[PDB]
């Protein structure tokens, strides 16, 4: 099916799912000089200490790392947000080289990887009925850079050798977040899509300005997971990254000057 291969990758999306053309499709470039500081933009509240992460996912596009959802457990609000949002997964995309991997740029800058932080309306009741809609979700976005090691990170990269191939979980259970986050909540925000199939027109974008310092290694362990399933050819997840679109008639807002 699709992927980011040659012959299914983000260039053919469009023929089994034709809203890759559409209007507020994501990632796109952020041109730092160009979004306008929004004074009326509320501080993100990211409430995470009640996170429950329950197991890991290697879906054979990246990985998950789950939450349970069923409760106002680790919730993101204000920001642009109006009302609630509910953690349900994070994962990241990342590439085969430093010089590329995340999907959202900065004036045309790609960084090593990104991370997705993925959740719900709670106003919609679970997540496949919020994906419905224009204000179904918040991603929070997080740009990572290749410096100093993680250390919040390290439990993710040990536990990937488990997970290697598609279809692969494993339990993940007491993994806290707020380990991943940089210091500054400063963010820009874009009314967006999903960035892999369906590509739904469901997300409200908050990245923020400061990206995490990861290590070399730790990029690396990314880098031997695998998009194919267990005894099947060994094709590397890596590039699993859609690149910029147009931004159409969109503005990007900032939360900080
Ligand atoms: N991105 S997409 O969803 O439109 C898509 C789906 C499938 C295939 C494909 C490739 C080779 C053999 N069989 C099928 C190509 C593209
Ligand atoms: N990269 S992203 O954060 O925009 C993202 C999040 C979720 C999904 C998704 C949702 C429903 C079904 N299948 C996949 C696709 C992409
Ligand atoms: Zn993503």
């Amino acid at each position: 099916h699709w992927g980011y291969g040659k012959h299914n990758g983000p260039e053919h999306w469009h023929k089994d799912f034709p809203i890759a053309k559409g209007e507020r499709q994501s990632p796109v470039d952020i041109d730092t000089h160009t979004a306008k500081y929004d004074p009326s933009l509320k501080p993100l509240s990211v409430s995470y200490d009640q996170a429950t992460s329950l197991r890991i996912l290697n879906n054979g596009h990246a990985f998950n790392v789950e939450f349970d959802d069923s409760q106002d457990k680790a919730v993101l609000k204000g920001g642009p947000l109006d009302g609630t949002y509910r953690l349900i997964q994070f994962h990241f995309h990342w590439g085969s080289l430093d010089g590329q991997g995340s999907e959202h740029t900065v004036d045309k800058k790609k960084y090593a990887a990104e991370l997705h932080l993925v959740h719900w309306n709670t106003k919609y009741g679970d997540f496949g009925k919020a994906v419905q809609q224009p204000d179904g979700l918040a991603v929070l976005g997080i740009f990572l850079k290749v410096g100093s090691a993680k250390p919040g990170l390290q439990k993710v990269v040990d536990v990937l050798d488990s997970i290697k191939t598609k279809g692969k979980s494993a339990d993940f259970t007491n993994f806290d977040p707020r380990g991943l986050l940089p210091e500054s909540l400063d963010y820009w925000t874009y009314p967006g899509s999903l960035t892999t199939p369906p590509l739904l027109e469901c997300v409200t974008w908050i990245v923020l300005k400061e990206p995490i310092s990861v290590s070399s290694e730790q990029v690396l362990k990314f880098r031997k997971l695998n998009f194919n399933g267990e005894g099947e050819p060994e094709e590397l997840m890596v590039d699993n990254w859609r690149p910029a679109q147009p931004l159409k008639n969109r503005q990007i807002k900032a939360s900080f000057k």
